[PDB]
C-alpha cells in the first residue's frame, strides 16, 4: 500500500501533537486531586475513571501521524507500570515535558544529538542521586503506607499487602484472585512456586492474563517418562469420573503425550495441564518428593520398578487450585498432611550441615523456602462483573510496587524527589552547549509531576513548587491535605524504582523524538 | 478505533447538553399533573406515557459526548430506582440542578474539588435530618396510600398490595402477573422463593426488568453437576416436543452445557433458564426434594442409580411460572399434590423435635416457612393487551416502593421533605467560600422537586415554595387539588429510602461530572 | 439507536401538521356526498374509495413526527370503530377539531390541564345527553334503517339484516357468505359460536378478512392437550383421503404437533386449522361434547380409555362450513341428527332447574341457546364476482352497526345529535377560566361533522349549520337530496354507540396531544 511520508518539523509538529493529546488526557488524573475522565463503551452507561492506565490505553488518534505519537509514548510509560508496578502517569506527563522543551531546542536550531546526549547524562546522573536519597522500606508501617499509596490511597489493600509479607515474609509468595463478597480478604496455605512453563500455550484457560488456572486438580509426577500415553490412559479414565480437572507436571512429556493431549483440552470434555518439570537431572528428584509431599501425592517412578499402570486414584497429590504461566507455575493451598510436610522440612535442613559447597546451600534452601514460606493468598472482593476484571489488575500492580519498595527502597512523593534530585544536579555540564541545553531539559522536566499534582488541586504550581524547592530533604506539599511537611512521615512515599523508571522511560522516547528525521504511514 | 477526544470546559458543556436534553424529557412527567411524553415504536402505534422510567429508556443522543452525559445520569437514577423501588423522575430532577449549578460556579472559576466536598457535606447532613424526619409505616393504611401513590393515584392498586401483604405478612411471597380478565384477582397459591440467580444474563426475556420470564415451565432438579450436554439431549428433544420451556436446577451447569444452553437458548431451544441449587451437602439435596415435592417432580440422583438419559418427562416437575432474577428465583404455583406436600411439612417438623441443634432448627424452620408459607399471586385486571402491561409495570413499582417504605418508613410528599431538610441546614458551613458555594448549590436543588410538580401543574413554582416555605412540617402544596393542607393526613407519602437514594445517586453524578476535565469516545 | 427529541411548541405542530395530513384525507370522504380518494397499488389500476377506514389504513407519514401525530389518530378512531361498528371518520373529524383548537388554546398561554379537564367533562356531560336523547331501535324499520345507512343507503343490505334478525333474533348470530348468481338467500341451519381464535395465524386462508375458512371440513374433538403429533397421524390419513379439510378443537395444541401442521398449510397440499375448547375444569369438557353432539362426532377423552391413535373417521363430526376469526369460531350447518341434538337440549334445560347458583344459570342458559339457537346464513347475490364481493363486506359492515343501534339505541343522524347535545351544554362551566374554554373547544368541535358532510356537499357548512342550530328535535339537513326535515322520518340513522364513542375516543387522544410536551423517535 501506497505510504504518507513526511519529515522534519512536520513529521515532529504531528508526534507532538499526538504527544498533547495522550498526555493531557492521562496528566489531569496524577495525584490524589485527579480528575475523572469519562471513558465510551460501545454500548452502555460510560466508564468514569481516575486511573492513567485505563485512560491511556484508549487514547488513539485519527491522524497516523499524531497517532504513531501517541502510541510511542504510550508503549513506554506501559513498560515503566511493568517494570516498577507503577508510574505510567508521571512517565507520561514528564514525556511530554521532556518532548516540548527538547523540541523548542531543535526548532531553535539546536543539535539534536547533542540535546539527547545531555539529556541522557541527566538522566544517568539523576538515577544516581534517586539510588543516594533512596532508604529501605523493611518495616510493616512503611510496606503499608507504600502499598497504600501505590493502591490509589486505598488503606485496605495497603494493610493487606503489609499483612501478607508479614505471613510469608518479603519475597514469599502472594496471589491474586476474585474471590465472592463486597470486599477483599486475605488466607494463607501451604503451597509453593516454582518456575515451569505449559508445555503448550493451548492449555490456557484465560488469554488476559495467558495462564492456565485449573480448580480442585490433581497433580502427577515423572521421572518416566513420557513417552507415551497409552500408560497415561488408566489415570486419565479415573481422574474423568468425579469432575476434577487434572496436572501433570513432571517429567519432560515428549511425543504423543505431548501432543496427543493437547488435543483433548481444545475439546469440552477434557481439562488437563503440563510443565517443564523439575531442574534435574539429579535435582528433580528432590524437587518432586517436595511437591508430592506438599500435595499429599506419591512420587512414582519407573527407575525404582513401579509403573504409572499401577498409579491409582489416591496416588496422585491434590490441592485447591492451580495456576501454570508462561514461565510459571504456582500451587495454592495443597491437601498434603503437616507432618509430613514438617518432617519433610528437617530432612532438607540436615543437608544444611551436610552441603560440602555454597551451591548446594543455596538450592535446597530455595527449596525449603517453596515448602515452610507458604502462600498468602489475597481476594479482590469487589463486587461487579466489571469491576472484578479491573480491581484485579490494580492490586496486581500494586503487590509489585510494593515488593519494588522493599527491593530499591523508597523516596520522598508527590514529585519532591525529582524536585530534590534536579537541585542537586544543578551544577551538572556537557561537552557543549547544546548538551548543557539537554540537561537543563531534563532538569524542568523533573518539577512536571508535582507540578501537576498541584495543578490538579487547583492551587499555583508555581507557588507550591518555589515553597518546596525552597524547603530541604523531605519537606513537601501533601495534596491530600493541603499542607506541607515530612512527606515520609506523613507516609507518602515512591518506590525508587518507580520515580526511577518513569524517568528513564520518559527520557528514552523523548530521546527518539527528539532524533526522529522521518515518519512512514499509510495514506488517509 | 480512533477517538474524538476532548477537555474542560469544551467536554462539560456537551455533557451538560446532554443532561439538559434527558432531564428536560424526563421530568416533565414528575408529579400528579405529569405532562406526556410520546416514544415511537419501529412499527404500530405510539407509546403516550407519564413515566420518567420509559421516557429515560429510550434516550440516547447522535452526538456522542451529549449522550454520555445522557447515559451517566440515566445509569445513576435506575440505580436509585434498582436500589429504593422508585424515584427516577426525581433522581434526574436532582441530578440536573446540582450539575447546572455546580458548572456555573466551575465556569466562575471555583476550585471543584471544593465544590464537591461542599455538596457531599451536604447531602450527608440531608440523609441525616431525612432519617430523623422519617417515620414508621406501620399498618394497611398507610401501606394502601405508599402503594397508591407510586402507582400515580391508583387507589385500587395500594389496596391490593395492602391485602397482598397482609396474607404473606410484610416478610413474605408477592409477585404479579397478567389477568385473564377486566378483574383484579388476588390469590395464595402453593409456591416458594430460595436465593439462587441465572448462571448467564442472556437466559433474560425481559430487558425491563432484568428478569427471566418462563410461562408454564418444566423444572429438572438434578442432584448432580451438569458440564456436558449430550447426557442432556434425550430430556431436551422431549421439553421441545411438549412444547413448553424448561428451569434447570442442578448442582452447577458449566462447559459445553452452558455456552450451548446459552447460544441454543437464542434461536432453537427455544427457551431454557439454569440456576445454581443453593447449600451445600445434605441441605442442597434436602431443598431439592422440598423443590420436587412442591412442582410434584422426581429428584435425579446419581447415588440412587439414576441418569439424566433415563429421565423421562414426568421426573420433571412442573409449575404454572417462574421467575429468575440475579439473586433470585421465584417458583409460582407447582402441580405438587397437597398430601406430598403436607406430608413435606408434618416431616420437617418432626425434624424439629428430634434436631439436637439450635442451629438446626433455625435452619429447618425456613424450609418448613417457604412450603407451608405459599406466594401470593395478583393478576392485573384487564383491559386491553397494552393497558395490561402498563398495569402490571405499576403494580410491581408499588410493590418495590411499598417495601422500601417498611423498612426505612415515609416522608411528606410533593417534594416538602427535601424543602424541610434544606431550611435546617442552612447554616451549614463548609471549610471555605467554595465549600459554601456546594453546600448552596445542594440546598437549592433540594427545592428542584416541587417546583417540578408544580410547574407542571401551570402554576407558579415561586409563589408555591414561597408559601410551603412559610408553612412548617408536613404543610405542602397538594397538586392534585391544587390545595395546600397535611401532606400525610392527605396521604401523600413518599418512602424515605425513595427521598434518601435519589438525593444520593443524584449527588453522585453530579460530583463526578463537576470534577471531569477530559471526555473520550468515538468518531462520529 | 440515537433518538430525535422535540419539546413544546415545535413536538406539537409536527403532531398537528400529522394529524392534518390523516384528517384532510379521510374527511372528504364523509357522508353521502363524500368525495373519492384514490390508493395506488404496485400494480394495475389504483383503488378508489369513500371509505374511511380504507383510506386512513394507507396513512404514514415520512417525518417521524408527523407520523407519530397520525397514528395516534388512527388508533383511536380504529379503537371506536371496533367498539361502537362505526365512526372511524366521524372520529378523525372530532378529533382533528378538539385537537385543533385546543393547540390555540394552548398558544394562548392556557393551562393545558385545565383545558383538557374542560374538554373532558363537556364530554362526559354530552354523553349523558346522548343517553337521554337516544331512542330505542325495535321494529324492523328502523333496524332496516339503520343497516341501510351503514351500507351507504344500500336498502338491500338493510333488509336482509332486518330479515336475519326477524328469524335468530335481535342477539342471534349471523353470518354472511359468498351466494350463488344475482339472487339473496336467507336461510337457517343447525350450528354455533364459541370464543376461540386460531392457534396459528398462519392457518388464515383469507388475509382480508383475516379469517381461515375450511369448506365441508371434518372436527376433531379431544378432551387432552395435543402435543406429539405421532397420536395425530392416523386421524390425519382418514382426513388426507376423502379430501376433507379438518378441524381441530382440543384442550390446547402446541410443541411438536402446533409447529407441524401450521407449517403443512403453508406449504399447500394440506388443510387444517386448530383452536382451543373454551373454559375450563368441567364446563370444558361439556362445551366439547356440545360441539360433538351438534357436528355428529365424538369426544376422544383420556379417562374412558380413548386413545387419540384409535379414533377413526367416524368419530370426527362434520360441519358444512366453518370460519374461524382471532377472537371466535363458528361452526354452520353441524351434521348432527336433530334428534341428537335436541336430546342434548333437554339434558341442560333439566339441569337449569338444579343450578343451585346463579351463575350455572346463566352459563346453562348460554348453552341451549347456541344448540337451539342455529345460525343465520346471509347468502349475497350479484351480478358480477367483484360486484358481490364488495355487497357482502358492505353487510359485513352494517352489520356490527345495527347490532350496536340495537343495544344502544338510535339518534337523528347527519352530525345533528351532536350539535344538539351541544347547544344543551351552553350553561355548563368548569372550575376556571381555563376549563371554561376547553368546554367550549369540545363544544364547538360537536359541530365538525355535520359541517363537514355539508362541505362535502358543495353547500356552505355555516348557512346549514346555522339553520339547524335554529331548528328543534331531530330537524336536520338531508346531504343526500340537499333538503331539511326530520332525521327520523327521512330514516337518517346513527347508532348512539358510535356517536357516544366517536366523540368519547377522539376526546381521549385530543387531551392527550393537549397534554403532550415531548416526543421521542429515530433519526431520518
Ligand atoms: N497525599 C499526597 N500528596 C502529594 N502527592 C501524592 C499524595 N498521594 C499520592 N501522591 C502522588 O501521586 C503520584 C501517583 O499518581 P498516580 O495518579 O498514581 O500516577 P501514576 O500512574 O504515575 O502513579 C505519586 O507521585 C504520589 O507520590
Ligand atoms: N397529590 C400530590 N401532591 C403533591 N405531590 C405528589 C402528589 N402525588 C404524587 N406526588 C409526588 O410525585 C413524586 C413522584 O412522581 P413521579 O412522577 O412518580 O416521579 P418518580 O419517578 O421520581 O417517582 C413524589 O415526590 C410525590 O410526592
Ligand atoms: N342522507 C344523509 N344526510 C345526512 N347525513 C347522512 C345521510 N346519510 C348518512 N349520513 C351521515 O354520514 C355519516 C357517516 O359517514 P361515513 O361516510 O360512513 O363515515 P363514518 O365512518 O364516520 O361513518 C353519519 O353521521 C350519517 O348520519
Ligand atoms: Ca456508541
Ligand atoms: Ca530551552
Ligand atoms: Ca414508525
Ligand atoms: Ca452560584
Ligand atoms: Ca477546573
Ligand atoms: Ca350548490
Ligand atoms: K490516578
Ligand atoms: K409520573
Ligand atoms: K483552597
Ligand atoms: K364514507
Ligand atoms: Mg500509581
Ligand atoms: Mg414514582
Ligand atoms: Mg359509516
Amino acid at each position: 500500500a501506497a505510504k504518507d511520508v513526511k519529515f522534519g518539523n512536520d513529521a515532529r509538529v504531528k508526534m507532538l501533537r499526538g504527544v498533547n493529546v495522550l498526555a493531557d488526557a492521562v496528566k489531569v488524573t496524577l495525584g490524589p486531586k485527579g480528575r475523572n475522565v469519562v471513558l465510551d463503551k460501545s454500548f452502555g452507561a460510560p466508564t468514569i475513571t481516575k486511573d492513567g492506565v485505563s485512560v491511556a490505553r484508549e487514547i488513539e488518534l485519527e491522524d497516523k501521524f499524531e497517532n504513531m505519537g501517541a502510541q510511542m509514548v504510550k508503549e513506554v510509560a506501559s513498560k515503566a507500570n511493568a517494570a516498577a508496578g507503577d508510574g505510567t502517569t508521571t512517565a507520561t506527563v514528564l514525556a511530554q515535558a521532556i518532548i516540548t522543551e527538547g523540541l523548542k531546542a531543535v526548532a531553535a536550531g539546536m543539535n539534536p544529538m547533542d540535546l539527547k546526549r545531555g539529556i541522557d547524562k541527566a538522566v544517568t546522573a539523576a538515577v544516581e542521586e534517586l539510588k543516594a536519597l533512596s532508604v529501605p522500606c523493611s518495616d510493616s508501617k512503611a510496606i503499608a503506607q507504600v502499598g497504600t499509596i501505590s493502591a490509589n490511597s486505598d488503606e485496605t489493600v495497603g494493610k493487606l499487602i503489609a499483612e501478607a509479607m508479614d505471613k510469608v515474609g518479603k519475597e514469599g509468595v502472594i496471589t491474586v484472585e476474585d474471590g465472592t463478597g463486597l470486599q477483599d480478604e486475605l488466607d494463607v496455605v501451604e503451597g509453593m512456586q516454582f518456575d515451569a512453563g505449559y508445555l503448550s500455550p493451548y492449555f490456557i484457560n484465560k488469554p488476559e492474563t495467558g495462564a492456565v488456572e485449573l480448580e480442585s486438580p490433581f497433580i502427577l509426577l515423572a521421572d518416566k517418562k513420557i513417552s507415551n500415553i497409552r500408560e497415561m490412559l488408566p489415570v486419565l479414565e479415573a481422574v474423568a469420573k468425579a469432575g476434577k480437572p487434572l496436572l501433570i507436571i513432571a517429567e519432560d512429556v515428549e511425543g504423543e503425550a505431548l501432543a496427543t493431549l493437547v488435543v483433548n483440552t481444545m475439546r469440552g470434555i477434557v481439562k488437563v495441564a503440563a510443565v517443564k518439570a523439575p531442574g534435574f537431572g539429579d535435582r528433580r528428584k528432590a524437587m518432586l518428593q517436595d511437591i508430592a509431599t506438599l500435595t499429599g501425592g506419591t512420587v512414582i517412578s519407573e527407575e525404582i520398578g513401579m509403573e504409572l499402570e499401577k498409579a491409582t486414584l489416591e496416588d496422585l497429590g491434590q490441592a485447591k487450585r492451580v495456576v501454570i504461566n508462561k514461565d510459571t507455575t504456582t500451587i495454592i493451598d495443597g491437601v498434603g498432611e503437616e507432618a509430613a510436610i514438617q518432617g519433610r522440612v528437617a530432612q532438607i535442613r540436615q543437608q544444611i550441615e551436610e552441603a560440602t559447597s555454597d551451591y548446594d546451600r543455596e538450592k535446597l534452601q530455595e527449596r525449603v523456602a517453596k515448602l515452610a514460606g507458604g502462600v498468602a493468598v489475597i481476594k479482590v472482593g469487589a463486587a461487579t462483573e466489571v469491576e472484578m476484571k479491573e480491581k484485579k489488575a490494580r492490586v496486581e500492580d500494586a503487590l509489585h510496587a510494593t515488593r519494588a519498595a522493599v527491593e530499591e527502597g523508597v523516596v520522598a512523593g508527590g514529585g519532591v524527589a525529582l524536585i530534590r534530585v534536579a537541585s542537586k544536579l544543578a551544577d551538572l555540564r556537557g561537552q557543549n552547549e547544546d548538551q548543557n541545553v539537554g540537561i537543563k531539559v531534563a532538569l524542568r522536566a523533573m518539577e512536571a509531576p508535582l507540578r501537576q499534582i498541584v495543578l490538579n488541586c487547583g492551587e499555583e504550581p508555581s507557588v507550591v513548587a518555589n515553597t518546596v524547592k525552597g524547603g530541604d530533604g523531605n519537606y513537601g506539599y501533601n495534596a491530600a491535605t493541603e499542607e506541607y511537611g515530612n512527606m515520609i512521615d506523613m507516609g507518602i512515599l515512591d518506590p525508587t524504582k518507580v520515580t526511577r523508571s518513569a524517568l528513564q522511560y520518559a527520557a528514552s522516547v523523548a530521546g527518539l523524538m527528539i532524533t526522529t528525521e522521518c515518519m512512514v504511514t499509510d495514506l488517509p
